[PDB]
């Protein structure tokens, strides 16, 4: 049975990260923000809270807005998704140092939870008004949801297949997933990989607030996520995209690239039991988890490090925890990035592994904000107060979407 | 390294397959037209063509529309792909005789190309008639892209991941090619996979004629849809969606089915070479051939028949001509089921990988309409006039699409 550890499967790195957040556009400074205990999360400025008189009016916006770095050009012949997968494209090639690789062997896998939603309405709009010679030439090109990925394909150069996994909240850790089989199956020696997602807007916030899975803890913005925490009351938006470069070991020796971390395996499983609720008992999310493992060739007691979902919505957490202690891995050091950087759909997963190999490289897990009375019902050893420096050696990046998605991918320290 | 042929992976088998079409809603109806050369394209008779004096008037609807099997709470839980995807699930799983398999061995890979994009415009109109408490707790759980293969692995059990995978016209093609490596890699046993789309509208019919992709031959239907013909003028929508069963072949004996035909191996590649265009060397798309058959463990002259793209525009043919030389599939039977099918995006690889698997399990390939004066430029041996009954031991589907997305599947007959 082929694994990382044994030889069956080639040794996979992770060679340049990138992404934007509500703290800085700049990965590195979003780092040191989390590790001082910074929050994304804002009153929402926005003239729509007040227009709709949204139950919700928090959130965090890009540090650094995509169209800030967007031309006239741009600005009429892509989607916003397309528009902030060429900025952080062109952000990560620049990071791994440029490199001339063979197109052949170079894949890219770019998830996103919805796509060009707004150039739909859009396109409509033109026809109502002049008739169907007012859609432009152009529309398929932007309206397509793999269009993201086609773009960082088309801008790079990736001949090795460019593809584009949807699974809502795991969108961004299912491409990174499917990234690693493209590479360990022969098809690809190098893998571009992420998830993008469009910004906060009044509709998904309707949408999801009639769930009740939105925190309405207004009058203290910052302290409204609370991943874990016996008083959470749902999650936070918060704007993300995030793109990794994996590479064989071997490709990455060749051309001198110094490895951030190690990617070891990937479980994709499904619950079968609600169309948008997490499964109480958590055990085929816990079997995800299991089998990144398997794959890697782990044991539990391997694992120091669990990045958790942690939507802190009552159920979410609830169900994650059993997650884990069905794994086996409630003895690890837990932390919940979106107490800090809020929920951003088909991108979080994506921008949470980059934090994940962050923490493998420093040896430091952040404190998961506003963790401040531990649910009897959870039980685990959520890092918080100050950032927790330890010797992390292998971690489980976890995520789990809407339809019962569940995506876990096992990393090692270089 | 790893093939079908040498026993690497294990054998994988075609155990039932499920169609609705614009000939019939049953795949066996389906294929006896075709062999009889009936057409499903006729002259579009919607309120609509007339409304927005659309260039393009013809296409297939479902000869059996989807809603005449859905009751009101179906109408008001699920986008139009959801309902097609559960009437197509429920189908299948009947087909294969209702078997009791392990939920746990058990995925789900269903692509589209779209999604449900009606319910935005739906949700939108709603919150602004009447405020955001408007929005349905449900709206999320219909919108979501992953919509239709959420409500399959729900509704058949499916907890070892629910995937979809979009590529536009390559979609359902793709998602049979993941739920093949779902299964090769020891995830799973036994898949549902294949593709929805919706139905023919006028924005989409406005978008690709806009780039001049469509027929608009209207005058005669049915002779309007020319894959490689010297006089053809582009595509035309024919509306489909398939879903085909697999599984291991130890776990078909095991439960005693009858497979219809072996699934061999499966090559995804890109063209990073325009958003809408094929590239015209057909290079990559060849190597998306030449990659199913390393993975089976064939020789290109092992190759009976090609189950064709074919759109039917004048690039499209020409490129999907130079792929195949590049593969050294040239001598192969050549059939462009599009011909009497029509377009269906994200659909129409899955209905033309279960036209590969009957071409295989009967020895008979349908004629391809409309094929009366061989383009110098191509020369491929297409099957025209009549079925040609053949000993076809090998095939392999191709499906590219807009991005440059290239998928073929190689074939076995059981
Ligand atoms: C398997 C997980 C499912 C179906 C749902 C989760 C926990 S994931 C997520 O992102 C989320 C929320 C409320 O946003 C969930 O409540
Ligand atoms: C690699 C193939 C690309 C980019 C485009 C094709 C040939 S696929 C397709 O379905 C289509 C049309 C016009 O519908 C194309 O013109
Ligand atoms: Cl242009
Ligand atoms: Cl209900
Ligand atoms: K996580
Ligand atoms: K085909």
């Amino acid at each position: 049975q082929p694994s990382t550890a044994n030889g069956g499967f080639p040794s996979v790195v992770v060679t340049a990260v990138t992404a934007t957040t509500s703290i800085s556009p700049d990965i590195e400074s979003t780092w040191k923000g989390l590790l001082a205990g910074e929050s994304g999360i804002h009153a929402l400025e926005d003239e729509f809270v007040t227009k709709w008189d949204l139950a919700v009016k928090i959130g965090g916006h890009l540090k650094d807005p995509v169209d800030s770095h967007m031309g006239r050009l741009d600005m009429r012949r892509m989607s916003y998704v397309q528009r902030m997968g060429k900025l952080l494209g062109g952000q990560l090639w620049e990071s791994a140092g440029s490199p001339e690789v063979d197109p052949d062997r170079f894949a890219v896998v770019v998830g996103t939870g919805l796509g060009g939603a707004e150039r739909i309405v859009e396109s409509y709009d033109l026809m109502n008004a002049g008739g169907p010679r007012k859609v432009s030439p152009l529309a398929v090109q932007m309206i397509m949801p793999n269009g993201a990925a086609a773009v960082i394909g088309l801008q790079l150069g990736a001949r090795a297949g460019v593809m584009t996994p949807v699974s809502a909240c795991s969108s961004g850790s299912e491409a990174i997933a499917h990234a690693w089989r493209q590479i360990v199956m022969g098809d690809a020696d190098v893998a571009v990989c992420g998830g993008v997602e469009g910004p906060i807007e009044a509709l998904p916030i309707a949408a999801f607030s009639m769930m009740r899975a939105m925190s309405t803890r207004n009058d203290e913005p910052e302290r409204a996520s609370r991943p874990f925490d016996k008083d959470r009351d749902g999650f936070v938006f918060g704007e993300a995209g995030a793109l990794m470069l994996i590479e064989t070991e071997e490709h990455a020796k060749a051309r001198g690239a110094k490895p951030l971390a190690r990617l070891l395996g990937a479980g994709i499983t499904s619950d079968a039991f609600h169309m948008v609720a997490p499964a109480a008992d958590g055990v085929r999310a816990g079997r995800a988890m299991t089998r990144s493992l398997e794959l890697a060739g782990l044991s539990p007691a391997d694992i120091d490090h669990v990045n958790a979902h942690g939507t802190a919505t009552p159920i979410g957490d609830a169900a994650e925890a059993n997650a884990i202690r069905v794994a086996g891995c409630d003895q690890a050091a837990v932390y919940a990035p979106k107490s800090a950087l809020g929920h951003s759909i088909g991108a979080v997963g994506a921008l949470e592994s980059v934090l994940t190999v962050l923490t493998l490289r420093d040896g430091v897990i952040p404190p998961t904000l506003n963790y401040e009375t531990p649910d009897p019902e959870i039980d685990l050893d959520v890092v918080a107060g100050e950032p927790r420096y330890g010797d992390y050696r292998y971690a489980v990046n976890n995520s789990f979407g809407f339809g019962g998605h569940n995506v876990a991918l096992a990393f090692g320290r270089y």
